[PDB]
């Protein structure tokens, strides 16, 4: 009666009813299975159902995510629920913490986070990099969080007590998260305030937390410090910015 196929997991940490889970952890136990077994994941991709209770976050919302980190830190899990990552080319490194941050849930990125979740991995598929269309922000949790103007969850990222981010961590191409703002930013009046105000944040943010280490003058591997970046891409703006900034 307690047996759990993936079917019946999925659907039971979508609607965000935690009591959906029961006979869970007693089914685990006995079948000495995980969460992260094969059977659990997504077949295409290696999507958990931790990242299916996150993708189903209602208000910020489910009550189903605690429950199955829970049972999977009960489980002695070798190989961590929190920190499972896409496997597929497109969707490669995507993970729970990743979607958490796209969903603007702070007590998420919160509880993921308290859990262990892996604050430098990168979603590094073709989907989260250049160069048709896709859905770039630096590959990292906190270039993330920096590109969809989240201070608050930026702030955490950084300070927190289980695994700051660091604001030298690059993604796959060298791009900093200084990097990743001039690629997201824009030419036009509407949108610049926005993007030099978390850029402003974070050299603010290195001062205090990296004082010896001039972010600016991160290179990526193509050799591009943010502002030659910048001017390469033709980011006229940010790259105004940048110059301007310190007066």
């Amino acid at each position: 009666p307690n047996r759990f196929d993936r079917d019946r997991l999925f659907n039971a940490v979508s609607r965000g009813v935690p009591e959906d889970l029961a006979g869970l952890p007693e089914y685990l136990s006995k079948t000495s299975k995980y969460l992260t077994d094969s059977e659990y994941t997504e077949g295409s991709t290696g999507k958990t159902c931790l990242m299916k209770a996150v993708l189903n976050l209602k208000d910020g919302v489910n009550a189903c995510i605690l429950p199955l980190l829970q049972i999977d830190r009960d489980s002695g899990n070798p190989q961590p629920l929190v920190n499972a990552q896409c496997t597929d080319d497109y969707y490669r490194g995507h993970s729970a913490l990743h979607i958490a941050i796209e969903k603007r849930s702070l007590q998420c990125v919160k509880l993921l986070v308290e859990n262990g979740a892996n604050v430098h991995a990168r979603a590094c598929g073709r989907f989260f990099q250049k160069g048709g269309t896709c859905f770039y922000f630096g590959e990292l949790p906190l270039s993330l969080a920096a590109c969809t103007k989240q201070w608050d969850v930026v702030s955490y990222l950084l300070e927190n007590p289980h695994q700051p981010a660091s604001l030298q961590a690059t993604d796959s191409q060298g791009n900093t998260v200084l990097h990743a703002l001039v690629m997201i930013s824009d030419n036009s009046a509407e949108n610049i305030a926005l993007v030099t105000s978390m850029y402003d944040g974070l050299l603010q943010a290195g001062a205090r937390l990296c004082p010896t280490v001039q972010l600016e003058d991160i290179r990526n591997l193509q050799d591009l410090t943010p502002l030659k970046l910048a001017a390469k891409e033709g980011k006229i703006e940010i790259f105004r910015h940048i110059l301007q900034r310190e007066f």
